[PDB]
């Protein structure tokens, strides 16, 4: 129910899309999400505006999605092109809604609000994802979980020392280093861990390489739910821009009110053509983020109504800075929305 | 929440009932259906006055239903005539609400409304069910839908040619002629598809039969929600009269605001004595009613919510008029009880 | 939604607790139950006062629960006696609630209303349970149906079909059935194998505050005190989990066949001792029509069977508007 309708939000990867209409629910909105011939990728309201049929469990026909109900027709905007009914009269009211996408960065960003204050200039930043100089691979989640318990969990990487545990563990956690930066539309929470030895995963980037290493950990934030880490390790004491690291795309889109769609990647520099690299990373998203970080907040979610009956608000610690100030500005986007209707 | 709970609905197919109890919910009500050694069926309040236990999951002792919790007895009407405990003694405290029930038309009616107002002579004919000189078949379907959804599926048969796009596809969809017949809790909706290329049912229907064809789909309803089609079909261009048929039962019955009971058959008047059209009518039910039909619905009644949330109302096309006239029916009969009672 | 929270309510079997923290909802709160290693029980709220996660999720790191999203430590009182973040300061926001629990009886209780008023001399009797002369076997079962159908059913002395007798006290009631001879069966299955002769049967039911019932089954010789008989003495004790489910936690405690593992596994099954599963498809469904019953306005109907069962929902009823007074 409370959402910030006005910002881009990603809406499936580009893999997920075909001329099979996908359907999937975005900030409580019901959206057909297909590529037309053309190979443009459309969102429409998921809702015929005849009798509100499901468009996704429809076909192209000539490049046009048809209902399956009755076969009325739409282009990629959500224009009526055909009604084999009667004289086939198509009149404005059998337009359906057509959401604003642009396809950016291997990823598929819709703007849910209104269309008239969409720009494609205000989408993050995610360059990374297809710089051939990186490798990326990642994938989709589905969570139980208001959208915001993950934002928390990824301003919070140290959270990694314990849910992660096994293979992100270091013995230098206490000699953490750590700063938030406050900019124009962006929040960054830096953090160091110096001179430790290297984690189970840490010393799989450096290819089983022990060693005294120097770990980085930051996470870039952007207006409402879009996150950029930056994960390296390097030898003795290094400089961070010669640092091998991984960029990690860590982007929740709400479907519910307590539901989320996490999207996630990993854009690495090193071992770039090395399948086993790749199955590391891949291993750990899929035990990491789609498991254990799933757990513990769908576990959270369940306690809501617990704390909310009662009056527990939580305790921070001095980990939460920057989640705290991504928290109060998610909020404060709420608020502005509220005031606008 | 919302029902018409004056007037008769189908509560089940007579094949369904015998000694043992079936449990079935309609309008709301739970409801416990059974015949009794004499033939006649019973429907009882499916809650034990003692403590509410379900007499559907007990059994008949000397032809009365036998409470499964703690052994009260009772006859078709609903009457204590037996309490195992104590002094034995019966106050009329220990009566469980019977409803008015019919059997007629191989079809099991219910009045779950004001008992003083049901009047047998107010339920819907369809004697082609029991007519010695047609065979029927159908059965019984739940679907997770208001009842609505399908009232205006099958009064806009048109749908057949998208939905059914496999079974009932025509190509002279577009030479389609209407024509919608208004009365006293009745209403008509008649369709004819002359000159064009019989659909595989169709042809099946005239034993594979080379030619044109003019066919016929007509749909009676009668207030509620009982429906009697009339599917024709003849070689080449024949009158309608004289014409191989079959009148399909298409009758729904509410069970919660969002799901139904669905009650269909086919009586026909050709291969009357041929298992095989029998599997051609039992496939086509099975395929078309039974998962064709549930998809579409099911999917419009998740999409509701957004609908009522936002002020979404549907665009009607030229196909509309008998399901748009039916609806108003139905409005008006909702709005009088909810004034009169 | 309505529950009577001051009272002593069992959490859990000792055989289901250890250094593995167990979570486990009462009276709509969630509750993370484990064995210190000192052995001693603790109860703390299953949810961390940083960002809510389970610490029954966690594990004990030097006898200590750690939650397993941040690492807060805490000790069997809720207090946190570790932070490693930052100056690692452990200001008392930090603490987590903890619930008076007692360890008695070979059952786990626990005091989930006001803390000031709990009162470990108010836990209900349930000696047998660990008496040297008594063999009990018993389990543990979710059930979902608001506790108080169950709370009837056994106060309908196992009805699965001096004399009749109910004595009311106070947070107590007992209702004693005395069948000399028989008409339909008596003698029962285990106690056949021990004394013979015409006897004397005897199947009684104890209730205390709220749901925690022990019961009397038993067999002797015509003319024998019902103290010297062939018995069973019953644990039957409910917890309510959310509105319309509960936890139940029963049990046997016999003083013949002791020493004969043949009698244990029959009573330790669910259907033979607790709820057989043609009954338990009756309060579930039961529970199912409540909506129904209360849209409308159907109250039940009392039979000659019900004055036990009246009682005690009345005195339950009195202890819910007890608390409900209050705020
Ligand atoms: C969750 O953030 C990460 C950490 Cl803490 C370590 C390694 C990786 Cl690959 C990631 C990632 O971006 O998924
Ligand atoms: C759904 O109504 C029908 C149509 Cl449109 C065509 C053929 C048949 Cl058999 C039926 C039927 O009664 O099931
Ligand atoms: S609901 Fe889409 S064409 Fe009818
Ligand atoms: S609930 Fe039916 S006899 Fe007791
Ligand atoms: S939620 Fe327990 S330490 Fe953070
Ligand atoms: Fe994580
Ligand atoms: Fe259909």
């Amino acid at each position: 129910a409370t959402f910030v309708r006005n910002a881009w939000y990603v809406a499936a990867l580009p893999e997920e899309l075909s001329e099979k209409p996908l359907g999937r629910t975005i900030l409580d909105t019901p959206l057909a999400l297909y590529r037309q011939p053309d190979g443009v990728v459309a969102a429409l309201l998921d809702i015929c505006p005849h009798r509100f049929a499901p468009l996704s469990d429809g076909i192209l026909v000539n490049g046009h999605l048809q209902c399956p109900y009755h076969g009325l027709e739409f282009d990629g905007g959500g224009q009526c092109v055909h009604n084999p009914h009667g004289n086939g009269a198509r009149p404005a009211s059998l337009n359906v809604r057509s959401f604003p996408v642009v396809e950016r960065d291997a990823l598929i960003w819709i703007w849910p609000g209104d269309p008239a204050l969409a720009d494609p200039g205000a989408i993050p930043d995610f360059g990374c994802r297809v710089d051939p100089a990186y490798r990326t691979v990642g994938g989709y989640g589905h969570v139980d979980c208001n959208y915001k318990l993950l934002v928390d969990n990824l301003m919070d990487l140290g959270h990694a020392q314990y849910v992660h545990r096994a293979n992100a563990q270091t013995d230098a956690f206490d000699r953490l280093e750590r700063e938030v930066i406050v900019g124009d539309g962006e929040i960054q929470a830096l953090m160091k861990i110096p001179g430790g030895t290297p984690s189970v995963l840490m010393a799989k980037f450096l290819r089983g390489a022990n060693t005294p290493v120097d770990a980085w950990n930051d996470i870039r934030w952007n207006k409402v739910s879009a996150m950029l880490n930056f994960i390296a390790v390097a030898p003795e004491g290094t400089p961070k821009e010669q640092s091998i690291h991984s960029r990690g795309t860590h982007i929740l889109t709400p479907e519910t009110e307590a539901s989320c769609h996490y999207f996630f990647g990993s854009s690495r520099n090193f071992g770039i053509d090395d399948p086993e690299m790749d199955g590391v990373l891949r291993s750990w998203q899929a035990q990491a983020l789609v498991k254990e970080d799933k757990v513990v907040v769908e576990a959270i979610e369940r306690r809501r109504a617990y704390v909310e009956a009662n009056g527990i608000r939580p305790a921070m610690l001095s980990c939460d800075e920057a989640a705290v100030r991504v928290s109060r500005e998610i909020e404060k986007l709420e608020q502005l929305e509220a005031a606008r209707l």
